[PDB]
């Protein structure tokens, strides 16, 4: 079943439930995943209306880019060319500049498709906004269907030679709540390198790390909580996770990363090179969701997307996007409940 | 009373009825009317859904700029920098560009006031955004009170030197009929003086001339037809208005224009310096309007603005906004029933 209502400020809330009985919705404030869930518990971190995420904390669940991550000072090169993009948390420019996409109302069509339901979300971003060369087309498709698998599907074409690494952001919870530390879900993830940061700024520090055999090796299940009282200067670093980890092997059919709690687990596949993972390290602040005070670790992400930090480290990758051609990705979060 | 409901695409359409029974609606891709009905009868042209606009016509009833009309090469200077614009009228700028404002699904809140009840559209151009500096956080309010009158107003506050000069492209039909000309509409206009476009590309000539006494002297009221019947060039070249009028005389307080049928008038105020008027001179496009085609002067607009040309005509104004400086402006229509006697035929 689909149903749409006001969410606030213009947007809609989109509610699709498959044939499980399992719910997940959507908000066209910035194409993003609202809420997800099971037998009535979150499954994912979200807000009540639209007022709060623009409020609260704008990028919970979001579509965000057209690059996702920082660039150090704001600067990129296209076609032999510097560019200095918005800059938004210091010199870097994060998440695409202010006021970026996750903060406009897209426009969808829902397509309904019977065991499978797409809301196809578009944008268009002008040609020079926060200093992007444009216009880009953009779409993210995001879909559910009746075997618990939401995927994300993004397109894009620009008119001329640009950057474009979006990204989705959700946050997961399988305690179902906000107050509650994921220290005691267990991960998995199938890469043995990640991306150091050179500092507090978090902009990346320069090299590419073996992780084999140390507290963020999770290539075989294992804990949070160990990474989490890890003495890793990195880990130390950020107070958590808040690294990019590359993939050891590429392609959208194998399980990428795993994250469970008991008999509830969500597998994680992506046709991108590099998963940035964070684990919510807002100390204090208590951002409320649900009336829930967020503690220190009471939130993981799986941002999928070429990683951050390829202006000074070329090895992972390229994010160029060629006027005329079509940019797409595909990213899977597969819902899983032991019987 | 205040409904709402989906319109398409994500958009909603936001229905006011006043006391009078007077109804007008909203929708908030464009910050735009998409209706205004007295007896059941349309007083200005406006499709059914969302689609329609993007896939027919997307200008009527938005609200267009951050420029509104024609910049000559998409070149202008902003605090002794030249920029260039996004170009999307062959080298022109026409209303702030590609996909502009009224293209975008913008924010909004709704206040009652009993009296009166506002919509409140809101949206961020982001610095750079189609070559403009910024960003530029604007807002477009349209209110309707008990006393039939529509109100815009607008505010924008820029992070940097920049140019703004919107306007609400509504048009105007009192025959409720898009396949009615309204060659048979009354108009009476305080302007003495126009600006002429150099040609075709329709960017201005350079000169303000005086048309009083000549078939586009509507000081006092004169049916359109004397206008669209006219051979002087400038309205043969565009086949129709599509001029610049510069008022006489300024202020909010000031009847500038008055246009008639039978016993339905539609009063305009402003506190801009002059009205783009445009009659629809689309020939034989004849776009769909409620399944009507509509016909070559099947519609007439009252642009309030800064004139176009100015980058040309230091005289016409100057629209540009220094960063942190608050922007406004207003501009009402307000509607009237036998406020004179106008009984002709056609
Ligand atoms: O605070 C550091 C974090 O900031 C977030 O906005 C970002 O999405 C995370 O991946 C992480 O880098
Ligand atoms: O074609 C000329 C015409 O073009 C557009 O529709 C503008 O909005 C009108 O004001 C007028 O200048
Ligand atoms: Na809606």
């Amino acid at each position: 079943s689909i149903k749409i209502r006001d969410f606030g400020l213009g947007s809609d809330l989109i509610s699709l439930t498959n044939k499980a009985g399992v719910t997940i919705s959507f908000t066209n404030l910035g194409a993003r995943i609202v809420d997800w869930q099971k037998d009535g518990k979150h499954l994912i971190l979200g807000f009540d209306s639209a007022k709060e995420y623009l409020e609260k904390d704008a990028y919970p669940g979001a579509t965000v880019g057209p690059t996702a991550g920082r660039i150090k000072d704001g600067l990129v090169k296209i076609s032999g060319k510097d560019y200095i993009l918005n800059q938004n948390e210091g010199p870097q420019t994060l998440h695409g500049g202010e006021e970026s996409i996750h903060t406009k109302l897209w426009t969808y069509e829902v397509t309904d498709l019977g065991a499978e339901v797409q809301v196809k979300f578009s944008l268009v971003s002008n040609d020079g906004t926060n200093g992007y060369p444009g216009k880009i087309e953009m779409s993210v498709t995001h879909s559910f269907d009746d075997d618990n698998k939401w995927k994300i599907h993004y397109e894009a074409i620009s008119d001329k030679d640009t950057v474009f690494n979006p990204t989705g952001h959700v946050y997961f919870n399988l305690n179902g709540d906000a107050s509650e530390s994921v220290e005691n879900h267990g991960l998995r993830l199938a890469a043995s390198r990640f991306v150091p940061l050179k500092d507090q700024t978090e902009i990346v520090r320069g090299d590419i790390v073996d992780i084999k055999n140390t507290d963020l090796d999770f290539r075989q299940e294992k804990q949070l909580s160990n990474a989490f009282n890890s003495n890793m200067e990195q880990v130390q670093l950020v107070k958590g996770i808040a690294h990019p980890f590359l993939l050891d092997q590429l392609g959208l059919d194998k399980e990428q990363a795993r994250l469970t709690l008991d008999d509830t687990s969500i597998s994680v596949f992506t046709d991108q090179p590099s998963i940035v993972i964070f684990t919510a390290n807002f100390g204090d602040l208590g951002t409320l969701y649900h009336e829930k005070k967020q503690v220190h670790h009471g939130g993981i992400t799986f941002e999928c997307q070429v990683s951050p930090g390829s202006e000074q480290i070329p090895e992972l990758g390229d994010i160029s996007l060629k006027a005329g051609e079509k940019y797409q990705a595909t990213t899977i979060y597969s819902l899983h409940t032991k019987l």
